């Protein structure tokens, strides 16, 4: 078999647990929140490397969670191009109510794998990255 | 970090490589003509999981490979809800075009991997599958 279709099998099946524990929040979501939760006030253009996305997917899911409450952000004023994102008081409650769950999800595959097997997994990842 | 979070890193570099050297061919189409010409005539239910697709995601894709004269489709007399895939003379063109280049694609991050790292990362992601 390809070494990448099976990982797109082993991705497929772990989105398919995470659509049914968290309906309304998607891995990239989580990521989203999680990054500004990491690091508030984050710039939108670093937002990008840190929850893995890019300019046009951030943009449009940031103005989703702006709309519903979940997201706050400030513009520079020299160029308001450039933005700045903080979670709101309801975006810390959902993130903070999905990181059991989202934990829980990967233990699911990742605790299949002892402790040695884990690490050894993040370094053939990291190995093949750019 | 997490496991899974440096897998989507892993799969958008690998995307993004696929992208531009298969600016028409997406990795799941990839699969899917792969598949059909691996069992020719392969019911189309039986083709959701050997290409790591769903019932919706296939079907919306083989109709626009069929529009395309790429995909060939029959049914079954006594149920017409279900179909068998070919692929036609062009379909099998695009797809012996896309091999070599998707192949490279793979070798680009396989590559930085050993024979014993290539064939343990198979090891830990088949381990960790349901």
């Amino acid at each position: 078999n390809k070494a990448f279709h099976q990982l797109r099998q082993l991705f497929q099946q772990h989105t398919a647990r995470w659509q049914h524990e968290l309906p309304d929040l998607t891995k990239p979501q989580y990521a989203v929140m999680r990054a500004i939760a990491d690091k508030p006030g984050i710039e939108q253009v670093a937002l990008i490397e840190a929850a893995v996305s890019t300019k046009a997917t951030l943009a449009e899911m940031l103005a989703r969670m702006e709309n519903r409450g979940l997201v706050r952000r400030e513009h520079d004023a020299a160029d308001k191009r450039r933005r700045f994102v903080w979670l709101t008081a309801e975006g810390e409650k959902v993130l903070a109510a999905a990181i059991p769950i989202g934990d829980s999800v990967d233990e699911e595959f990742l605790g299949r794998l002892s402790a040695e097997e884990q690490e050894l997994f993040m370094q053939l990842v990291r190995k093949m990255m750019n």
